[PDB]
Protein backbone atom coordinates (compact mmCIF):
# COMPACT_ATOMS: atom_id res chain seq x y z
CA UNK A 1 0.00 0.00 0.00
CA UNK A 2 0.92 3.63 -0.54
CA UNK A 3 1.01 4.65 3.27
CA UNK A 4 3.35 1.11 4.05
CA UNK A 5 5.79 1.85 1.02
CA UNK A 6 8.10 4.17 3.18
CA UNK A 7 7.83 1.67 6.42
CA UNK A 8 8.72 -1.78 4.78
CA UNK A 9 13.07 -1.34 4.84
CA UNK A 10 12.74 0.90 8.34
CA UNK A 11 10.49 -1.59 10.10
CA UNK A 12 12.49 -4.50 8.56
CA UNK A 13 9.96 -6.07 6.43
CA UNK A 14 10.08 -8.22 3.29
CA UNK A 15 8.37 -6.33 0.46
CA UNK A 16 6.10 -8.88 -1.12
CA UNK A 17 6.91 -10.07 -4.58
CA UNK A 18 4.19 -10.22 -7.56
CA UNK A 19 5.69 -11.22 -10.81
CA UNK A 20 7.87 -14.39 -10.88
CA UNK A 21 11.24 -11.99 -12.30
CA UNK A 22 10.92 -8.31 -13.31
CA UNK A 23 9.54 -7.84 -16.41
CA UNK A 24 11.90 -6.13 -19.41
CA UNK A 25 10.32 -4.25 -22.32
CA UNK A 26 10.04 -6.21 -25.55
CA UNK A 27 12.24 -3.90 -27.60
CA UNK A 28 15.44 -1.52 -26.81
CA UNK A 29 15.50 2.20 -27.84
CA UNK A 30 17.61 3.47 -29.90
CA UNK A 31 18.57 7.30 -28.14
CA UNK A 32 20.90 9.63 -30.74
CA UNK A 33 22.42 12.56 -29.56
CA UNK A 34 20.49 16.06 -29.80
CA UNK A 35 21.14 17.95 -32.96
CA UNK A 36 22.97 21.73 -32.17
CA UNK A 37 23.13 24.52 -34.52
CA UNK A 38 24.75 28.10 -34.46
CA UNK A 39 21.53 29.78 -34.92
CA UNK A 40 22.60 33.28 -34.85
CA UNK A 41 25.66 35.54 -34.79
CA UNK A 42 25.84 39.27 -34.11
CA UNK A 43 28.87 42.07 -34.53
CA UNK A 44 28.23 44.48 -31.13
CA UNK A 45 29.03 47.95 -33.19
CA UNK A 46 29.09 47.13 -36.95
CA UNK A 47 29.47 48.97 -40.11
CA UNK A 48 26.78 46.38 -41.45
Amino acid sequence: SATAAPLLTSLSVTPSQLLAAVHSFATPMVVAAAVVAVESTTISPNYN
